C-alpha cells in the first residue's frame, strides 16, 4: 500500500487525512500538531467547520520548526455554499488561506452541489425554513473554481457530495478547462457507494470516503442508529487481524483505491489510525465488509432538502 495516489492534476495526494469537522476550537491546534508529529501528511478543511485559523496556527508551527516542508503537505479546504457567485469565490478561497496561514492550497472542493444566497447565515432561511437558494448554477460556479487554479491560488480543484448526475454534468461543461480532481462524498460500510465509485474512478476522478467511522460524534446522533464501531461483525474482522475497528474501518476505503480522512482530537487514536500501512484485509474480507451496506447516511444534508440541486433524491 504506496501511501500517496496520483490525482489527474499530475500531483500525488496522500491516501489517508485527518478530518477536523467539530474538532473544538480548543483542541483542534493540538490534534494537528499531534498529527504531523506521527505522520500524517494531508488535513482535510472547511470554512464551515469555524476552526480553520486553529488549524492554521497548527500547520504554520510545524512548518516553522522545520518537521515538515509545504511540499510534503497536502491541504485541502471546501467553498461553501453562500459562496456559489462568481464574484464571491476568490474572497472565499483566500479568506480559508489566511486562516490557513498558507500562500497556496493543494486542493479547494466545491463542498455541495446547492448554492444558497450570500450573507452571513451559512444556511439562509425563509420564514418558514427553507433554505434560500442561489440562482448561480454549478457550471459557473466551476468556472470561478478554474479560475483559482489560473490565479496560483490552489493547485487542484474538485467537487463533494455530488451525485453521479451532478459528476456528469461538469464532466460534459462546454468549454471545460480542468476536469475535477477529486469528489469526496461519505462511504464506508453502511453506505458503500459502489456506483458512484466506480463512475468516478472511470473517469480519473479520486474518491475521498468521508465519516468513514460512521461520525459517532454527529450531533443528530440517535442510540437505535446503527453503530459501526459496535457492529460485532466488523469486531470479528479487526480481532482477526490484532487492529482495532477503526483500524479495519480506515484501511477499507485504503484498498478500495479510496482517500480517507478519519477525524480525532484524542492524540492516542490519532496514532492509533495511522497504524494501517502495516497489514492487509483479505477479498473476502473486502467483500464481507462491502456486503453491509444499508444506503445508511450520516450526512443528509437536511437542510437543503428543498434545494433543486439537492444531490441525494
Ligand atoms: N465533505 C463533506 O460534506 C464532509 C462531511 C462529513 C465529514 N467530512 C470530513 O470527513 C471527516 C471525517 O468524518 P466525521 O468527522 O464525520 O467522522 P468520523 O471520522 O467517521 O468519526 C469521528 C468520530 O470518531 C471518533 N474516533 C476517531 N478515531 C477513533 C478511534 N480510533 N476509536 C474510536 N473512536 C474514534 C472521534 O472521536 P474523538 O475526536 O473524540 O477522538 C469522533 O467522535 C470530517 O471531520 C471532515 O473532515 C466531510
Amino acid at each position: 500500500m504506496a501511501s500517496r495516489i496520483l490525482l489527474n492534476n499530475g500531483a500525488k495526494m496522500p491516501i489517508l487525512g485527518l478530518g477536523t469537522w467539530k474538532s473544538p476550537p480548543g483542541q483542534v491546534t493540538e490534534a494537528v500538531k499531534v498529527a504531523i508529529d506521527v505522520g500524517y501528511r494531508h488535513i482535510d478543511c472547511a470554512h464551515v467547520y469555524q476552526n480553520e485559523n486553529e488549524v492554521g496556527v497548527a500547520i504554520q508551527e510545524k512548518l516553522r520548526e522545520q518537521v515538515v516542508k509545504r511540499e510534503e503537505l497536502f491541504i485541502v479546504s471546501k467553498l461553501w455554499c453562500t459562496y456559489h457567485e462568481k464574484g464571491l469565490v476568490k474572497g472565499a478561497c483566500q479568506k480559508t488561506l489566511s486562516d490557513l496561514k498558507l500562500d497556496y492550497l493543494d486542493l479547494y472542493l466545491i463542498h455541495w452541489p446547492t448554492g444558497f444566497k450570500p450573507g452571513k447565515e451559512f444556511f439562509p432561511l425563509d420564514e418558514s425554513g427553507n433554505v434560500v437558494p442561489s440562482d448561480t448554477n454549478i457550471l459557473d460556479t466551476w468556472a470561478a473554481m478554474e479560475e483559482l487554479v489560473d490565479e496560483g491560488l490552489v493547485k487542484a480543484i474538485g467537487i463533494s457530495n455530488f451525485n453521479h448526475l451532478q459528476v456528469e454534468m461538469i464532466l460534459n461543461k462546454p468549454g471545460l478547462k480542468y476536469k475535477p480532481a477529486v469528489n469526496q462524498i461519505e462511504c464506508h460500510p453502511y453506505l458503500t457507494q459502489e456506483k458512484l465509485i466506480q463512475y468516478c474512478q472511470s473517469k480519473g476522478i479520486v474518491v475521498t470516503a468521508y465519516s468513514p467511522l460512521g461520525s459517532p460524534d454527529r450531533p443528530w446522533a440517535k442510540p437505535e442508529d446503527p453503530s459501526l464501531l459496535e457492529d460485532p461483525r466488523i469486531k470479528a474482522i479487526a480481532a482477526k487481524h490484532n487492529k482495532t475497528t477503526a483500524q479495519v474501518l480506515i484501511r477499507f476505503p485504503m484498498q478500495r483505491n479510496l482517500v480517507v480522512i478519519p477525524k480525532s482530537v484524542t492524540p492516542e487514536r490519532i496514532a492509533e489510525n495511522f497504524k494501517v500501512f502495516d497489514f492487509e484485509l483479505s477479498s473476502q474480507d473486502m467483500t464481507t465488509l462491502l456486503s453491509y451496506n444499508r444506503n445508511w447516511r450520516v450526512c443528509g444534508g437536511l437542510s437543503c432538502t428543498s434545494h433543486k440541486d439537492y444531490p441525494f433524491h
